[PDB]
């Protein structure tokens, strides 16, 4: 298992516009598009996001591309940010994943913003970490997603995976 297959997972795959658990505009794997209400609007982001006329489907190869640009800036979002970039250096192979995973679905703006859980990530201390991270309101708005991830930073392994909330846009 690694971070590609981890999101797949989570994010699942949609080759037409939809609207996220959020009920934002999104297309392929988690790609946000727009937060704004308007199906025209989100038309546009995704026409500028392709570099062509869409009509809000895409190819499979495309939301692939999408995807791989997705989680690329996932991490550059992480080596960036100057709370998130030591806790990420002090995690294991499987633990970073779990971490890219949050920042690819709230942002790394949102991820910064849980002080305390990155605390105790940074210190090693699992089984509390968890039990902060779950007083969020991203596990009760996502709980199942939420479980896989805080389990994955729990015990370091992918057991979770032998829901999705946001990913890049206007």
């Amino acid at each position: 298992m690694n971070i590609f297959e981890m999101l797949r997972i989570d994010e699942g795959l949609r080759l037409k516009i939809y609207k996220d658990t959020e009920g934002y505009y999104t297309i392929g794997i988690g790609h946000l598009l727009t937060k704004s209400p308007s199906l025209n609007a989100a038309k546009s982001e995704l026409d500028k996001a392709i570099g062509r006329n869409t009509n809000g489907v895409i190819t499979k190869d495309e939301a692939e591309k999408l995807f791989n640009q997705d989680v690329d800036a996932a991490v550059r979002g992480i080596l960036r940010n100057a709370k998130l970039k030591p806790v990420y250096d002090s995690l294991d192979a499987v633990r970073r994943a779990a971490l890219i995973n949050m920042v690819f679905q709230m942002g790394e703006t949102g991820v910064a913003g849980f002080t305390n859980s990155l605390r105790m990530l940074q210190q090693k201390r699992w089984d509390e970490a968890a039990v902060n991270l779950a007083k969020s309101r991203w596990y009760n708005q996502t709980p199942n997603r939420a479980k896989r991830v805080i389990t994955t930073f729990r015990t370091g392994t992918w057991d979770a995976y032998k829901g999705i909330g946001h990913l890049l846009t206007k």
